[PDB]
């Protein structure tokens, strides 16, 4: 038995659901957060199944210097601690965003409120981010190879070579993205990741750069499946990842399936 399995067996509808099986509480972080600005921690309330892995999330833009994000409730309710951090769109760069993602994770492990800390398995951590924060997801995995998963969303990075990445990486591209075009960012990153790495690339049909900023069931279901498979080692979710998804919303999918 896998000690990290959480929640009932997944179904095609459960992975698409807006709210998963866990109820979610939040903790706002504004002080003692210099390495990442600030953020909101979303966590499962139920403790009877054991502790949870965590994902730090760096969005591309949040209005009015906010930190809440639709990923928080949608992912945390599937059994994860989700820490959505502040953004500075006009200044964020990938290496810095990678540092901030890791600072957010280290905050969770070392300084988070006891209600979060007691629910956290500090050994099972992941990163995800949008745009320069997606470039930062890649950067973070090189800085901290012990991470369990990385999800660069419409990632932007001048550095196209990621052959040193050791962390299972799922890149989501937006087909019509003109800010981080998939032909020169997402796909070159994906193809330079090692052939031996569990990896995937999902291109959203007709989508623009800002698609990850709005609730999107295709993003959510495969983000959830990736985090389950790699943060929780939960092979009940392999069935949704391999063979490659064929959803109508997907223009193209590439992977190193089977994992
Ligand atoms: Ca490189
Ligand atoms: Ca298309």
């Amino acid at each position: 038995d896998n000690p990290y399995e959480r929640g009932p067996d997944p179904t095609e509808d459960s992975i698409e659901a807006i709210r998963g099986p866990f109820s979610v509480a939040t903790e706002r972080v504004s002080s003692f957060a210099s390495g990442f600005g600030g953020g909101t921690i979303y966590y499962p309330r139920e403790t009877d199944e054991g502790t949870f892995g965590a994902v730090a999330v760096a969005p591309g833009f949040t209005a009015s210097q906010g930190s809440m994000s639709w990923y928080g409730e949608r992912v945390a309710s599937q059994g994860f601690i989700v820490f959505t951090i502040d953004t500075n769109t006009r200044l964020d760069q990938p290496g810095q965003r990678g540092r901030q993602l890791l600072a957010a994770l280290d905050y969770l492990v070392e300084r988070s409120d006891r209600k979060v800390r007691e629910r956290l398995d500090p050994n099972r951590l992941a990163v995800m981010g949008h745009a320069m924060g997606g470039g930062g997801s890649l950067e973070a995995t090189v800085m901290r190879p012990s991470l369990k998963a990385s999800i660069p969303l419409t990632p932007w990075n001048l550095d196209k070579t990621w052959g040193q990445v050791q962390v299972p990486t799922f890149i989501i591209g937006a087909e019509l993205d003109t800010i981080a075009p998939v032909s020169t960012h997402a796909k070159p990153f994906y193809e330079s990741l090692p052939s031996s790495l569990p990896k995937a690339y999902m291109e959203l049909d007709g989508a623009t750069h800002f698609a990850p900023n709005i609730p999107n069931t295709t993003i959510a279901k495969y983000v959830i499946s990736w985090l389950k498979r790699f943060v929780d080692e939960d092979t009940r979710y392999s069935q949704f990842l391999c063979p490659n998804p064929t959803d109508r919303a997907i223009e193209e999918y590439r992977s190193t399936c089977p994992y």
